[PDB]
């Protein structure tokens, strides 16, 4: 009998996401993101994982991260740190 198969080959493809460490409490979690995420969009961003608010949300890596500026602006690189505040989860009443 026996059988199986696979395949992988392309060509291209500059530089993906980037590998980011959502740091929150004492957790890690590998998410892909591009670095045309504003620094606005972290939140959302984070969020999206951490599933808390962002209104009480801490976004800082090594430095304050300004929203007028994407991560690729705001100076960010695979493997940037990333923390977050809070605890217990809380969603909005009206949205």
């Amino acid at each position: 009998g026996s059988s199986g198969s696979s395949g992988d080959a392309g060509g291209g493809v500059g530089k993906e996401l980037v590998d980011l460490k959502i740091i929150w409490n004492k957790t890690k979690h590998d998410v892909k993101v591009p670095l045309d995420s504003t620094g606005s969009e972290l939140k959302q961003k984070i969020h999206s994982i951490t599933g808390l608010p962002p209104a009480m949300q801490k976004v800082m890596y090594k430095g304050l991260v300004p929203e007028d500026k994407t991560l690729r602006e705001i100076k960010v690189t695979s493997g940037a740190k990333i923390m977050v505040v809070g605890s217990t989860i809380s969603g909005p009443s009206s949205g």
